[PDB]
């Protein structure tokens, strides 16, 4: 019953692979639905065509800035920012999907995929999903990052949507 969404990832336009996520709509429905809707583009805007602008191996892949492509933009389906819905779920390890933010209650569209346990983020970023399939692809995306986050090739969400 929890939605699944996919990202088809490209590297300098070359298809890499597909990552699918389970969104924990049961626990963070509002946060889940934001990401779901941005992945289908059903509200007229969303992630399709956007890049992962910050990838730090051993830490996380950050994306979702579909308006400025650099970690300074993005917006939610609710407006520019929305509240931290809850902190039920913890950054328990690789695969966790969580909201980037700039302070309390400033969620927009930027999210990160953890490639490690990031327990220090617990209670600060809202966890709303996890990699269901294609963790290998996230791992592949990691090799294009670097220590300061800059990616060595352009990592883009070439397509995205809802499987169920």
């Amino acid at each position: 019953v929890n939605p699944t969404v996919f990202f088809d990832i490209a590297v300098d336009g070359e298809p890499l692979g597909r990552v699918s996520f389970e969104l924990f709509a049961d626990k963070v429905p509002k946060t889940a639905e934001n990401f779901r809707a941005l992945s289908t583009g059903e509200k007229g805007f969303g992630y399709k065509g956007s890049c992962f602008h910050r990838i730090i191996p051993g830490f996380m892949c950050q994306g979702g800035d579909f308006t400025r492509h650099n970690g300074t933009g993005g917006k939610s389906i609710y407006g520019e920012k929305f509240e931290d819905e809850n902190f039920i779920l913890k950054h328990t390890g690789p695969g966790i999907l969580s909201m980037a933010n700039a302070g309390p209650n400033t969620n927009g569209s930027q999210f990160f995929i953890c490639t490690a346990k990031t327990e220090w983020l617990d209670g600060k970023h809202v966890v709303f999903g996890k990699v269901k399939e294609g963790m290998n692809i996230v791992e592949a995306m990691e090799r294009f990052g670097s220590r300061n986050g800059k990616t060595s090739k352009k990592i883009t969400i070439a397509d995205c949507g809802q499987l169920e």
